[PDB]
DNA sequence: TCGACGGATCC
DNA sequence: GCTGATGCGC
DNA sequence: GGATCCGTCGATCGCATCAGC
């Protein structure tokens, strides 16, 4: 079945009026999702923050029409150390950040630029590309070692400030989360190890799932689609992008959106609304 | 993801 | 710059 | 022994690299 994304809430729990919009894209090589006018999309969107992942592009190479783009004017960028278009992600601000910092810091995981973290005022917001388990289940055993690294890192951010993580986890979490549940039990992304990584990121960090705590039995509801077999027309696809919070930001919560329609890459974006 | 192969196993 | 091949990805 | 089923097991799309010149 297709669908739909409900209208933007735009006020909290209590009322307050969203002040902090956050969009987050994996954008699957950022010249190519350029070149398809995602930036037209994200200056329509108008964000304060931009998150970025897989953007398959070292910092000398970034097209020109990124700085000519506030109100997203302060914008920082990882790639991997030796492994030229491959991952990459960017984070992209209207204010400037406290303080920027890069991976999680364990060199063994910090190697494939997959982790931008930006402090501010009131909270930290981390960004992450999970890296894929791999077809063939190649990299399922480095994909379980990240698991616990991430989470350990981020118990610690979230003990110090509120904490909102998002991005590419590359996993569906339940069979909610795809639409083929069956035939993907021993494939990236749905294989037991990587669901059960996920649920132990929600409870030890704690974290909630942003969308799925505001629409827990809403079906269908996608951010990824393989470009073979036209699944996006199909709507076959996968919720592999997420909002997670610290659970003291749940009042803050206005809205955790689903971009269905906007095209340039296999994964639609993702809106987050806080009241802060 | 899809169809195509298999190799079962029931009616 | 161009062809052709390989890496990666749910 | 012809028909549905059920664990594999290959060909798709898209991006960006590399090897070579
Ligand atoms: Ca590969
Ligand atoms: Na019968
Ligand atoms: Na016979």
């Amino acid at each position: 079945a297709l669908y739909e994304d409900p209208p933007d809430q735009k006020t909290s729990p209590s009322g307050k009026p969203a002040t902090l919009k956050i969009c987050s894209w994996n954008v699957d090589g950022l010249r190519a999702w350029i070149k398809k006018k995602g930036l037209d999309w994200v200056k329509e969107e108008a964000p304060d923050i931009l998150c970025l992942q897989e953007t398959k592009c070292s910092e000398n190479k970034l097209p020109a029409e990124l700085q000519e783009l506030p109100g997203l004017s302060h914008q920082y960028w990882s790639a991997p150390s030796d492994k030229e278009g491959y991952s990459g992600v960017g984070l992209l601000s209207r204010q400037a950040p406290l303080k920027v910092s890069y991976g999680i810091g364990d060199e063994e995981h910090d190697q494939e630029g997959r982790v931008i973290v930006a402090e501010f005022d009131s909270f930290v917001l981390v960004t992450a590309y999970v890296p894929n388990a791999g077809r063939g289940l190649v990299r399922l055993e480095y994909r379980q070692r990240w698991d616990e690294a991430f989470r350990k890192f981020l118990k610690g951010l979230a003990s110090r400030k509120p904490l909102v993580l998002c991005g590419d986890l590359n996993v569906a979490h339940e069979e909610i989360d795809l639409r083929n549940p069956k035939g993907n039990k021993k494939n990236a992304g749905f294989t037991p190890q990587e669901r059960q990584g996920f649920g132990e990121l929600l409870q030890a960090v704690p974290l909630a799932d942003s969308f799925r705590h505001l629409y827990p039995n809403t079906p269908y509801a996608y951010t990824f689609w393989t470009y073979m077999m036209n699944a996006r027309s199909k709507n076959v696809g996968w919720r592999l992008d997420y909002f997670l919070l610290s659970h003291s930001l749940l009042p803050a919560l206005c809205d955790s959106k689903i971009r269905s329609k906007a095209l340039g890459s296999d994964h639609c974006p993702i809106t987050l609304y806080l009241a802060l």
